[PDB]
């Protein structure tokens, strides 16, 4: 597993990383994490749980990576991590480690696979999900268009039928059976909608992943 750490990147090994996990009741993973400030933050809320970032591209959470790795009360997390990597090929080291898994606003492919969905990404983020732990989405259709002109298909709705038809079979076929589908609204004025929801509409998705017994 690659580590980020400021503008270093560092190799990891599952023993590694169990040696940080200790101590620890709770993971939490951050998926397509940016920045990671989210991380970053549920890190000081949450001093029970390990939190991961993840992001294919290291520079993006040089920053907070750097000051999360500082003492505490400069600003260090230590429950905090970030990891360099994509949902295309998401590092073993982090299979069913996960209490929750988030995606927050992820751009348009990995929008596409959680709402169409797509099989192999549902079948890669199950795998990091341990049994009884949750996959929570927050979507949103003016993110970044990451997609290939071609592939701009027009994304459908998350309407009942959708849900019925689509997306709890799929995500049954990959290890999930979803909970929650919401309108992240559904009165304040103009603006308080677009700070809580970012932009307009938001839908939340929450889905439990599910094993033998």
């Amino acid at each position: 597993m690659i580590v980020q750490l400021g503008k270093a990147s560092v190799t990891w090994t599952r023993a590694d990383l169990e040696a940080k996990l200790a101590g620890h009741a709770r993971v939490l993973i951050d998926v397509g994490t940016g920045d990671g400030r989210f991380v970053y933050r549920s890190a000081g809320a949450h001093p029970d749980t390990y939190c991961i970032g993840v992001d294919p591209a290291g520079e993006r959470m040089r920053e907070v990576s750097w000051r999360a790795s500082r003492k505490p009360a400069r600003g260090g997390r230590p429950n905090a991590l970030f990891v360099v990597a994509s949902v295309q090929a998401l590092p073993e080291e982090l299979a069913g480690l996960a209490h929750t898994l988030t995606l927050n606003f992820p751009w348009a492919s990995l929008l596409s696979a959680l709402v169409l969905p797509e099989a192999p990404v549902l079948e890669a983020l199950r795998r990091l999900v341990r049994p009884g732990g949750e996959l929570i989405a927050l979507l949103n259709q003016s993110v970044f268009d990451d997609r290939p002109y071609a592939a701009r298909l027009g994304l459908p709705e998350l309407s009942d039928a959708w849900l019925d038809d689509a997306l709890r079979p799929a995500y049954r076929a990959a290890g999930f059976e979803i909970r929650t589908s919401e309108i992240v609204d559904g009165q304040t004025s103009w603006g308080q909608h677009l700070t809580l929801a970012s932009g307009r509409r938001t839908r939340l998705l929450t889905a439990e992943a599910i094993g033998g017994s």
